[PDB]
C-alpha cells in the first residue's frame, strides 16, 4: 500500500526531506545518533545563513517556524583593510538583498523538526547507525538515503576525484556566537572582511537557543596569522581569541564588540575539512544500494555561506524526484539521475565558485571588488548572487567578462 | 495607493506576468495589437512544448486551464537515418520524461488569458503600440514593459553583439498542425529526427482550437534539401510539402501519416530569423525607460524547443523581482539587474546550448547520441535535460566530459 523511505541522519536536509515525504503520504523511518535535547544544548554546527530562495523552500513546506522571531539579514557588506593606513579600509561598501536572509541555529531547528517529524507520523529511531542498519533498512524500505553530513558513515560513498580538486583543508575555521554586539546600522548585513593573504571574518545576526545573537565566522589560510585556534582550550579563551582577531585585523568591527559575551559555553567551534564531492550511490555488502544526500555527497568550505542553502535545495530536488517517480523503482539509475540533476543543474556551480574563492585571487577580482564600491548595481549583483551563485558565471572568473559586466553595471548606475 | 504596471504586447510572457501582478494587487494596463478572436483564428505562432518546470509555474498561478484536455507528451525519442540502408535508422531510442510536457496552442492560450486578464481587473487597450504609447505609459505607470515578441517595436532595444554570435538565420523553419496521425505507442514523445547535414523534424501531440492534434516542426540548414518552403503558396501545397519531407527523409514517420489533414488552413507557418539577444533597458526620446521581456530580449531558434519555456521562466523571474522590490524605484538599475538574474542564472545557458546545436556537431556528439541508445540512464538525462538545459553543461560540449558522463551513466545501467 504505502511507499516507505528510510533516512539515516537527522540533519537539516534529511529532516526537510522526511517532513516533505510525510506530507505527501509516505511512510518515513529516520535514524538519529543524538537526542533532540543534546543537540539543543551541544556545540554549534554551522552559521547557517539561508538566503531567500532556500527560505522559500522551507516556507512552501510550512517549516518556517522562526520567521518572525529570527532577526533578518538585509544586505551584504565588504571591507578590505588598507595596506598603508592603520585601521582604515581601502574598500568598504554594502548592498541590500532583494529579500532578507535568516540564520536559525541548527541547535534550534533540527530538534524542533525532529519533534514535528514524530508528530506528523514519522518513525524516529535512535541509534548510531552503521552498515547493519543500512542493510536492514534496504530490506524493509523502497528507498534508503544517508543524510549524515560530516559523520563517519558518509565515507561509505566513494570520493569523486574529478569533482574534488582539493584533498586538504583550505581554511582553518572557527565560529563564535555572541550577545551584546552593537547592531549594524542602518540595516543588518553579512559583514564580509577580506584580509589579503590571511583570511576572512564574516558576521551577521542570527537566532539561537538563548534568543537573538550575532555569529562570528573566522576562516584562516592554513599556517597564517588566522590559523590561530590550536592553543584555545576553554570558552573564555575562545572568546578572547575572537576579540584578538578583530582587534588585530578589523578594528572597525571591534568597535561594535566592546561588550560581547558568548551566548553559551557551547556557542563555539573550531575545525577544518577538505572540500569533497562523493559519488552518490553506495553499494552495501549485500549488493543493495543507498543514496547520499546534501553534505554526504557535496561538502564545501563554508567561505561562501552556502552549506545550508545547498541542503535545502538538495532536499527539494530529491523530494521532487521521489514524488515524480511514483511506483517506479528506486534503482541505482534513478538515484544517480537524481543526484546528477542537483549537481549539473546547480551544485557544480556553487562548488566550482567556492573552490576558486579559496585560492589566491587574480588581479581582475581586486578590480571587480573595488569597482563595486563605486558602482551600486555591481555591488547589488554581488550581494544577490549569494542567493543563486550561478549568476556569478562567467564574469567572476574571467577578466574580459568581468570588465564587460562592470561596464553593463556602470551604464545603469 | 496602488502600484501601476504597463505591458505592451499581449503574448505568453506578458499575460502570465500581468495575471500574476493582478493577483498580487497591482493595477495592470496591457496593449494588444490584435483581438482575441483574430488570434484564435489566425496563423499558428509556435509549437510551444512546455516541460514540467514551466508547466508548474503556470499551475502555481492557477493558469493551467487545459491541463486535463491537452494530450500529454511523455518522453523524447531520437532517430538518425542510416547512411547506408534505405529507410533504416542507425540510431533510434527513446526515454521517458520524469513528468509530462504539454503543448497548448498559443491561439488558445493567449486569447483565454486575455479574457481572464480583463475579468481579474486588468485594463486591456487595443492598439498597435508605438513610441507615443510607450512615452504615455511611462508617464502614468511605475513600470512599463515591452513583451511584443518578434514584433517590430522589439527593435527599440539595442542588439547585444557579444551575446549574439549569429547575425543570420541558421535554419529555415516550418510548422504543420495535423489531425489523423497515428498515436505513438506505447507512450507519446517528442520524436526527434536528426538528418545529418540537412535538418531536423520534430513531432508531438498538442491541443489546438479544433481539439487534440500533432504538431510537425521542420528545420532546414539554409540552402539545403529541407530549405524547401519558398514555392509553397497554399495550405494544400504546405501539407503536401510536409508529407514529401517525411517520405524522403523519415519514412518510418510517414507510416504514421497515411491519413493526415491540416487541423485548419491557418495551422501552418514558414519563416526564419536570426538568433538575437538584446540589451534589456531601452531609453525613449523623453529619457524615460522601458524594460524588455522574454523574446524581446532573448530570441532563440526553436530547434531546442525552449521559447515558451523561456517565456514562462522569464515572466516568473520578473514577477518575483517586482514583488520583492515593493515601493523601491523601478529604475534602470533595477531593470538591468532583473534581466541579469534571468540571463546569468538561466538563459545564458539555454542560449549557448541552442546556438551550439545549430552548428555542425563535433565527433564526440555522435558518440554521445549513439551511446544513449545502449545506456538508458544517458538517454534519460538527454530527455529530462530539456526541462533544464543547465543540466547539459559541460558534458554536451566537451569531449572528455562527455566520455566521463557516459561512464557515470553506464555504471548504473
Ligand atoms: C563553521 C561552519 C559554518 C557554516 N556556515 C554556514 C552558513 O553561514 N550558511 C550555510 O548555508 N551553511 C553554512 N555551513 C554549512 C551548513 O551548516 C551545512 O552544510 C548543513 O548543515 C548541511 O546539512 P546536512 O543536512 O547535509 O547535514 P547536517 O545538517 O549536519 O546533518 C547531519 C546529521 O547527521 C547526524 N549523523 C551523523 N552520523 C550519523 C549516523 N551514523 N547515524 C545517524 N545520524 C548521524 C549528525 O549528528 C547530524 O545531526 C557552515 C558549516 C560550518 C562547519
Ligand atoms: C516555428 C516555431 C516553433 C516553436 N516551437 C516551440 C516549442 O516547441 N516550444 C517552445 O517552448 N517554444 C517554441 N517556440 C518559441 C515560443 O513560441 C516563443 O518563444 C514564445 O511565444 C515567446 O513568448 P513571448 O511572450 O516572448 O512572445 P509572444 O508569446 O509571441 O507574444 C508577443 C505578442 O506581442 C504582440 N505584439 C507585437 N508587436 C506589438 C505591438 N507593437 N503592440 C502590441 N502587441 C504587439 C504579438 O502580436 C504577440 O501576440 C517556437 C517558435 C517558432 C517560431
Ligand atoms: C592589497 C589591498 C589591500 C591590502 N591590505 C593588506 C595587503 C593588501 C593588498
Ligand atoms: C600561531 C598561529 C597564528 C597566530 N597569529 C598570531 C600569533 C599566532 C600564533
Ligand atoms: C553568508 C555569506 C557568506 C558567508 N561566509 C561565511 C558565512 C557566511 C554567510
Ligand atoms: C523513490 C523512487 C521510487 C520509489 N518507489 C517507492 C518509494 C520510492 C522512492
Ligand atoms: C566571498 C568570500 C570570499 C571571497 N574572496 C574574494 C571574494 C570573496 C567573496
Ligand atoms: C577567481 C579565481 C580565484 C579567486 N579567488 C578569490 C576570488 C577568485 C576569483
Ligand atoms: C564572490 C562573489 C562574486 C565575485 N566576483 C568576483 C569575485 C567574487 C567573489
Ligand atoms: C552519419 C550518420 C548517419 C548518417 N545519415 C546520413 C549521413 C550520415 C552520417
Ligand atoms: C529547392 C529547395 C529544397 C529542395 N529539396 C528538394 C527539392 C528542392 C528544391
Ligand atoms: C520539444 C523539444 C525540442 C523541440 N524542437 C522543436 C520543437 C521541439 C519541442
Ligand atoms: C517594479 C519595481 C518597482 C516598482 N514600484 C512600483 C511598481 C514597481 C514595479
Ligand atoms: C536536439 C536538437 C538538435 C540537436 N542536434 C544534435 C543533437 C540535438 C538535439
Ligand atoms: C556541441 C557543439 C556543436 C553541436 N552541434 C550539435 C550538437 C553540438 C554539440
Ligand atoms: C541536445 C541535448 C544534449 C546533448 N548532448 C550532446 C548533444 C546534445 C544535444
Ligand atoms: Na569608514
Ligand atoms: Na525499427
Amino acid at each position: 500500500h504505502m511507499k516507505r523511505i528510510a533516512i539515516v541522519g537527522a540533519g537539516q536536509s534529511g529532516l526537510q526531506l522526511g517532513l516533505g515525504l510525510l506530507a505527501a503520504g509516505y511512510e518515513v523511518t529516520m535514524f538519529s545518533n543524538r537526542t533532540g535535547e543534546d543537540i539543543r544544548r551541544g556545540k554549534v554546527m554551522s552559521s547557517q545563513c539561508m538566503f531567500d530562495t532556500s527560505l522559500q523552500i522551507e516556507r512552501d513546506l510550512g517549516l518556517d517556524h522562526w520567521a518572525s522571531d529570527c532577526p533578518t539579514v538585509d544586505g551584504i557588506g565588504l571591507a578590505v583593510p588598507h595596506p598603508e593606513q592603520k585601521g582604515a579600509k581601502v574598500i568598504d561598501w554594502a548592498a541590500r538583498l532583494n529579500a532578507s536572509a535568516q540564520s536559525v541555529d541548527q541547535r534550534l531547528k533540527i530538534p524542533a523538526w525532529m519533534d514535528e517529524f514524530q508528530k506528523k507520523g514519522g518513525e524516529l529511531v535512535f541509534k548510531d547507525a552503521g552498515i547493519d542498519e543500512l542493510e536492514a533498512c534496504t530490506q524493509s524500505h523502497d528507498l534508503t538515503l544517508v543524510a549524515s553530513g560530516k559523520g563517519e558513515i558518509s565515507k561509505l560513498f566513494e570520493r569523486d576525484a574529478h569533482k574534488s580538486p582539493y584533498d586538504k583543508p583550505q581554511r582553518a575555521l572557527a565560529l563564535t556566537y555572541v550577545k551584546g554586539m552593537a547592531p549594524r546600522e542602518p540595516f543588518s548585513a553579512v559583514c564580509f572582511n577580506l584580509i589579503p593573504g590571511v583570511g576572512e571574518y564574516f558576521v551577521f545576526p542570527a537566532l539561537t537557543t538563548t534568543g537573538p545573537c550575532e555569529i562570528m565566522v573566522f576562516e584562516g589560510v592554513p599556517g597564517g596569522p588566522m590559523d590561530c585556534w590550536a592553543d584555545v582550550k576553554t570558552p573564555e579563551e575562545h572568546l578572547a581569541r575572537s576579540k584578538w582577531i578583530l582587534d588585530t585585523f578589523t578594528p572597525w568591527e571591534a568597535e561594535r564588540c566592546k561588550d560581547i559575551e558568548l551566548t553559551d559555553d557551547n556557542g563555539i567551534l573550531a575545525g577544518r575539512f577538505a572540500p569533497t564531492v562523493r559519488k552518490p550511490v553506495a553499494t552495501l555488502p549485500s549488493g543493495r544500494k543507498v543514496l547520499g544526500l546534501a553534505d554526504v555527497v557535496v561538502l564545501n568550505d563554508p567561505i561562501t555561506g552556502q552549506g545550508s542553502n545547498n541542503a535545502a535545495k538538495c532536499a527539494d530536488t530529491y523530494l521532487k524526484s521521489i514524488l515524480a517517480r511514483g511506483d517506479g523503482a528506486a534503482d541505482a539509475a534513478w538515484m544517480q539521475q537524481t543526484f546528477d540533476r542537483y549537481w549539473f543543474g546547480y551544485a557544480q556551480w556553487v562548488t566550482q565558485w567556492t573552490n576558486m574563492l579559496l585560492a589566491p585571487p587574480p588581479p581582475h577580482v581586486l578590480n571587480l571588488l573595488g569597482s563595486a564600491g563605486a558602482v551600486p548595481p555591481l555591488a547589488s549583483a554581488f550581494a544577490n548572487g549569494f542567493d543563486d551563485p550561478r549568476t556569478f558565471f562567467p564574469w567572476f572568473a574571467d577578466a574580459a567578462e568581468s570588465e564587460r559586466y562592470i561596464a553593463t553595471c556602470a551604464a545603469v548606475a
